[PDB]
C-alpha cells in the first residue's frame, strides 16, 4: 500500500524513482596512472577487515568517461542521461588474503551516478572533470599509438584537486592490477533519527588492449590533511584503455557482528 | 579504528565527509502558487499513517533560492558552497489529526544539498531551476510593490517541468498554510546486499511579510503519467516572501512495527 | 599601447581570448540529411548566395571537437580545447560553385562561440549532448551495421532538436553539404552609429574517416520562433556517423557589395 | 535578403542573439577598490586614454544583474535576463576627463558575453559567485554594521580573484571608479586580409542604493599569465555593497585615431 520505488521518490507505480534497480551495464573510456603512497597513511583509509595490499604502497589515480544502462537499454537513447565523468583513487588491499580494491575518494559529474555511487558505498561527490579523447582523424589530438598523449584533470569548488597526464609508448594485454580486482566499499548512510563491508559484484568484466607509458600526477591542496595525505611519493606508469563491466549488486565481507 | 565521519567519505579524522551533522541553518526567497489538485491522486502519494488533508485538494509549488550553514557558520564565506536553488511541490495530509506537508517531488541544483535530502526522506533530485529576483533600483526587474511580478522555471533533461509566475498585489502576515507546518518524509535507501514515516524536526522559523496576488501554474510533460497526475486543476493565489529555519533532525512519526 | 589578436588587449599579447589563426580540429559527426521547404531555405540566403542546384537539400549536424592553434598548446588542457556544437545547413552556390549556408548553428562553450562570430558563423549557447562509440561492454553501439546514435540540443532549458541515426553500412562517401565552401555573413552590430560582407571560410587539409552511413530522424521542437521553424524537415533522409578533420586558416571574401 | 541587429539574421529580423539597445541593467555590486602599481596601470591604456589624476586608483568588481530591453520582455524568463560578472576597473582621463578603463572583465552567460565585445568591453568567460544579503534566519548577513559579503571568480577550473567586504556604515557617496564613463576599445579580430576605436558607452539613469562601505579585503591568484598578474593589488583599500541601475544607449566616438 502507498507509493513505491527503488528509490526515492516513491510513486503509486514506482517509475518516478530515480534509479533503477540493478543490474547495470558500464562501457567506458579510462586514463590510469599507477603511483607510490605512503603505506601508512593509506592504513588509516582502510576499515577493519581489509588488511594492507601484498604492496601497501600500491595506489592508483583514474579518469574515466562512462555511458551505463539498465538491462533494457533505455538511457542509451538519451545521451544526456546516460553518460557521465569520473575521477578516483584506489587503494591496494586484502580481504582474507584476496587482493581488492579500496577507493576512499571519488567524484563525479552528474546525480544519478553520485546517488548510486552511495547505493554502493563508493565515496562519490561531485566535481568537474575534463579528459582527453583519441582521434583518428586531423591534428588536434593524439593517436592511440606510440607518443600519444593523454591527460585529466579535476576540479572541486572552482579550484585543482588532481591534473593527471600520460605519454604512451606501447600496448599490452595486461590489465593494471587496481583495475582488475573487486572493490571493497563500506556501506554506511547518516542517521537522521550499522556499517558493512561491502564487496561490488561484477560480470562480463572487459579490457580494450592496454596502452601504457610514462605518467604523471600533480596533487593539489584545498580538500584538507586527510586526502592530502594520500597525495604520490613517486609517480608510476600511465595506462590508456576502455573498460566494461555489469555490476550486479553487494556481497557482503563483513557485518562486523 | 578505521576511518571515520558523519557521512562518507570515511576519513582518519572525519573532516573528509560530504556532509555536516545538523543543524543546518538556512535563509531563502521563495516564490509559491497554492494550486487545487486531484485529491484521489494525491492519497495515492501518501503513505500508511498519513491521511488527506483537512482539505484534500491543497497543494502548492515552492520555488526557493537559499543559502545555508552549519552551526559554526564556515560555509557562508564561500558563496559557491552555501547556495542553492531549489523546486517542490506540497499536497496536504494529517498526521493523528495534525496538519502536515507531504513532499512527493522535490529538484535542486548543488550535490551536497541533494544528498543531504535523501538524509530526511525529502526526494530530491537534480534540476535547473530559475527564479525572478526583486529589485530596488533601475527598471530591469519588479519591485516587492503592488503589480510586482515574479517568475521560477524548473527544466530536467533540457526540457521543462514547471512554469509558474505571481503577480502581486498586497502585503499580509499571515504565512500560506502549506509553508507552515511540518514535513513527513519516507526515510527509506535503497537495499544492495526498511522505511520509516519521519518529521523533520525544525526550530527558529521566521518569514518576511508575505507578498500575495494572482497565481499561474503550468506543468510539462516528461516526467511521466505519476508525476502528471499532481498537475493543477485549478490555479490559486501566488506568494513572494523570504524565510528562515533551523532544522535539527528527525522525529519518528511510524516504524510500522 | 597594448595589442592583441582580440580582446583583452595587454602589453605582451598574450591575454587575448583568440589567438591567431590557423587553428586544427578533429572531430566526431552525427548528421541527418533532409529536405527543406526551398522558399524557406532562399529566404536565408543573402545577396550573391543562390539557391543549391537541389535547392531542398539540408542537413542537420551534431559534432563534437577538439582544436588548437599551430603549436599544440591548447591539447594538453581537454577543458580549454573541446567543445559539442550543433548546427543547420542549407545547399547554395556562389557564382555557380556549390557552397553551403549555415543559418544556425550552437555551440557549449565561450572561445569557439566568439571565434565563430570572427567569421560570420552565427553561433548562440547551447546544451548538445551527442552517443559515443563503444568497444567494450554492453553500455552503447559499435560502428558496425545497427548501431545507432542520438542528438539533442536544448537551449534555454527547452528542446529545439533531437536526432538518431541507425547506421548499415560504411562508404567513402562524404555527405555532400559537409564537404563544401561554408559561406557566411560576417557582420557586427553597429555600436557608434551596416558593410556586411559574404565570405568563405579558407580550410586546408580536409580528412574524412569512413561513413558509416544508414537511416536518419530528425524531430524540430517549438520555442525559438517561426523563422527557425521554417527550416524543420519536410521529410527525412539518410543518417551518418564520421570523424572529421581540417585546418582552418582565415577568411576569403567573396563580396563586400561594393 | 535575411536581416537582424546582429547574427544570426533571418527573413524577419526575430533570430538576432542580441537585441538593439537600449538595454536596462538592474544589479547588486561587491567591490573593492585598491592600490595597483601605476607603470602597470599605464602600459593597458591605450592611445589617448591617459593615466588617472590618480593614477595608481584600481577597482575589483563583483557584481549580479538582471537586464532587459525596451519592451521588458526579457523579465519573464529569468534565465534569459540573468548574469553575473566579474571585472576590473583601472582610473584614466581621456582629454581631461575622468574615465575607468575595464581590462579585463568575466561573465557567465553568452548573450552578456557578446553583448559586452559589442562595446568594446573584453568579457571573457568564468565561474563567478557572490554573497546575498539575507533578511530572515542566520545563514548569512544583514546589510548592517558588521555584515560580510564575499566574492569569487575562476576560469577554466582555477581560482583567479577572491574578495571580501565587511561593512561599516552607509553613505550617499557613489564609489569613484563606478561612477565614470567606460573607455573601451572597440575593435574585432580581421578575418579578411586593425582600425581600433576608442568609444564611451552612453548611458542614462544611473542609480545608485545607499552605498554600504567597509574594510575591503582582495586575493588574486596565478594562472592567467604574467601580464594579468601585474595588476595584483599593492595594498587594499575599502570595499562597497550596493544596488545599481542604468540604461545603456549605444556608443560614442571618443577617438577613430585618424
Amino acid at each position: 500500500a502507498g507509493p513505491v520505488g527503488y528509490s526515492l521518490p516513491l510513486s503509486p507505480t514506482g517509475e518516478s524513482a530515480m534509479l533503477t534497480p540493478p543490474p547495470w551495464h558500464f562501457s567506458g573510456e579510462v586514463v590510469m596512472v599507477d603511483y607510490r603512497v605512503d603505506p601508512d597513511a593509506a592504513r588509516r583509509f582502510l576499515p577493519p577487515g581489509l588488511e594492507p595490499g601484498a604492496d601497501p604502497g600500491a595506489a592508483a589515480a583514474v579518469f574515466a568517461t562512462w555511458q551505463w544502462c539498465s538491462q533494457d537499454g533505455a538511457e542509451l537513447t538519451d545521451p544526456g542521461r546516460c553518460q557521465f565523468g569520473e575521477f578516483l583513487i584506489l587503494l591496494s588491499c586484502e580481504f582474507e588474503g584476496r587482493p581488492m580494491a579500496r577507493c576512499p575518494y571519488a567524484w563525479v559529474d552528474q546525480a544519478v551516478p553520485m546517488m548510486r555511487g552511495w547505493v554502493q558505498g563508493m565515496p562519490k561527490q561531485f566535481g568537474v572533470i575534463h579528459q582527453s579523447r583519441p582521434v583518428t582523424v586531423g591534428k588536434a589530438g593524439s593517436r592511440l599509438a606510440p607518443g600519444g598523449r593523454f591527460d585529466g584533470a579535476l576540479s572541486v569548488h572552482g579550484r585543482r584537486v588532481v591534473e593527471a597526464s600520460v605519454t604512451v609508448d606501447r600496448s599490452t594485454d595486461q590489465p593494471p592490477a587496481l583495475h582488475d580486482v573487486p572493490l571493497a566499499h563500506t556501506l554506511v548512510f547518516p542517521e537522521w533519527v550499522r556499517p558493512r563491508l561491502v564487496a561490488s559484484e561484477v560480470s562480463d568484466v572487459e579490457f580494450s588492449p592496454i596502452w601504457t607509458g610514462s605518467g604523471d600526477l600533480t596533487f593539489f591542496d584545498g580538500l584538507g590533511d586527510d586526502f592530502g595525505a594520500l597525495a604520490p611519493l613517486e609517480v608510476g606508469s600511465g595506462h590508456v584503455f576502455s573498460y566494461g563491466e555489469t555490476l550486479h549488486g553487494g556481497r557482503l565481507l563483513s557485518d562486523y557482528s
